[PDB]
């Protein structure tokens, strides 16, 4: 219901509604968690603030969504974790330029995943070796 009605809500409504959503990280039932990540990816690709200044809300839900999206890279379920890994590794959410990807990698730190960060970081840096004439 949220995913369907969500490209109509006002930013304040979406802040009001996001808190019970992101509460699903600990949830079992990977299907529920997958729906969560779907709506979080939607509100990440829509609240990047392409313009200059958003209200206190629109800038804040992007923060709260990006944090859980980062936290999904260590989700204890493959495929799902693969889904978030592919989403982050996709172009326009993490730059294709290798140097720019390097700087953008730090943007997705979020200490809660520190133990895995370095691994993931090299992952993101070395998955773009498999786009090259040199094989």
């Amino acid at each position: 219901i949220i995913y369907k009605m969500m490209p109509k809500l006002k930013p304040v409504e979406l802040r009001e509604l996001l808190n019970p959503v992101v509460e699903f990280v600990s949830h079992p039932s990977t299907t529920c968690r997958e729906q969560m990540y779907n709506i979080l990816m939607w509100i990440h690709d829509n609240y990047r603030d392409p313009e200059s200044e958003t209200d206190n809300d629109s800038q804040e839900i992007f923060k709260l969504a990006k944090d859980v999206l980062i936290q999904g890279l260590i989700d204890e379920n493959p495929g799902l974790q693969l889904i978030i890994r592919n989403f982050w590794s996709h172009e326009t959410r993490l730059p294709s330029n290798t140097l720019d990807r390097l700087l953008a990698l730090n943007s997705l730190y979020s200490p809660k995943i520190e133990v895995h960060f370095l691994s993931l970081a090299t992952n993101f840096l070395l998955e773009m070796t498999s786009m090259s004439p040199d094989y």
